[PDB]
C-alpha cells in the first residue's frame, strides 16, 4: 500500500499530533534537534504496559530525532485537577491505580522515572492513565543488581526529601514520594510544598502532623492515612508499593464502572 508511511503534523501537544495519510491512525511524534536522546529511545525500546506510553519506533533525518509514541488523547491529569478543589475522590483512586499498576511495571523492569508529575500522566480517550517522557528515566537494576541513584533530578514539589539531603539514594522511594505528591494534587487541587525541606515552613507543619491545615484538611481520613504512609522522610521507613496495595483506602470501593 503506497503513502503508508506517511503522517501529517497537525498540532502541537507541548511533541506534534501526526495523522497517517491513509490509515488516519493519530500517534504523538516527540521531535528533538539534537543541535540524551539516545538513552530516552534505548528505555522507550524496552517498555511494553497498557499504563505506560507505548513507543513504535524513531527515525533520524540529519540533526533531528522523530520518536513514535502512543497519542493520549485526554491530555493531561494535570487539567483534570480543578486548583483548590481536585477531583472526585473515586476518579483520584482509579488514577491512582493505573498509576501504580505503570510505576510496579517499570520498577519490575528495573526502570526509575525520576520525574512523575500530573504533567507527565496522560490520558487516553477512555481516561486510562499512561505514563510518559522518559527523557529523565535511568537504570536502577540490571543483572539482578541493584545501583544507587546520585543525580538531582525530577519537579521540586514532587521530588523526595532524600533527593535533597543525602549524596546517594534508592531509586524506587523517590517515584512512591512522587505518586503521593500526585494523589494529594487530585484530592486537594494544591501542591502541600514548594520542596521538602526543613527550611519549608509547610513541610515542617506535615512533620509535625498538623493535618487541620490545607491541603490535609481537604482530604478525607483513608487517603490521608495513606499520604501519612508514603510521604514519610525516611526512605527506608516509607512505605512500599506491595505494602500501598494492601492500604485500607486503596482497596475501598469508591467508582462504578463506565
Ligand atoms: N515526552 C512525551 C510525550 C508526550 C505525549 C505522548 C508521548 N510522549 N503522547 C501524547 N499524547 C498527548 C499529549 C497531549 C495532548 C493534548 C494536551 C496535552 C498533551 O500532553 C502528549 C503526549
Amino acid at each position: 500500500v503506497p503513502f503508508v508511511e506517511d503522517w501529517d503534523l497537525v498540532q502541537t501537544l507541548g511533541v506534534q499530533l501526526a495523522v497517517n495519510r491513509v490509515t488516519e491512525e493519530a500517534v504523538a511524534v516527540k521531535i528533538v534537534d539534537m543541535k540524551n536522546i539516545k538513552k530516552e529511545i534505548c528505555i522507550n525500546k524496552m517498555l511494553n504496559h497498557e499504563n505506560v506510553v507505548k513507543f513504535y519506533g524513531h527515525r533520524r533525518e540529519g540533526n533531528i530525532q522523530y520518536l513514535f509514541l502512543e497519542y493520549c488523547s485526554g491530555g493531561e491529569l494535570f487539567d483534570r485537577i480543578e486548583p483548590d478543589i481536585g477531583m472526585p475522590e473515586p476518579d483520584a483512586q482509579r488514577f491512582f491505580h493505573q498509576l501504580m499498576a505503570g510505576v510496579v511495571y517499570l520498577h519490575g523492569i528495573g526502570i526509575t522515572h525520576r520525574d512523575i508529575k500530573p504533567e507527565n500522566l496522560l490520558l487516553d480517550e477512555r481516561d486510562n492513565l499512561k505514563i510518559s517522557d522518559f527523557g529523565l528515566a535511568t537504570v536502577f537494576r540490571y543483572n539482578n543488581r541493584e545501583r544507587l541513584l546520585n543525580k538531582m533530578c525530577g519537579t521540586l514539589p514532587y521530588v523526595a526529601p532524600e533527593l535533597l539531603k543525602r549524596r546517594e539514594f534508592h531509586a524506587e522511594p523517590v517515584d512512591v514520594w512522587s505518586c503521593g505528591i500526585v494523589l494529594t494534587a487530585m484530592l486537594a487541587g494544591e501542591l502541600p510544598w514548594d520542596q521538602p525541606s526543613d527550611s519549608c515552613q509547610e513541610y515542617s507543619d506535615w512533620k509535625e502532623k498538623k493535618t487541620y491545615l490545607n491541603p490535609w484538611k481537604k482530604i478525607d481520613s483513608a487517603p490521608l492515612a495513606l499520604l501519612h504512609k508514603i510521604l514519610v522522610e525516611n526512605p527506608s521507613a516509607r512505605i512500599t508499593i506491595p505494602d500501598i496495595k494492601k492500604d485500607r483506602w486503596y482497596n475501598k470501593p469508591l467508582k462504578k464502572g463506565a
